[PDB]
């Protein structure tokens, strides 16, 4: 759940 997030910001 939190991985997906952290990925998010990083690519945008």
């Amino acid at each position: 759940i939190l991985g997906t997030i952290l990925g998010l910001l990083k690519g945008l």
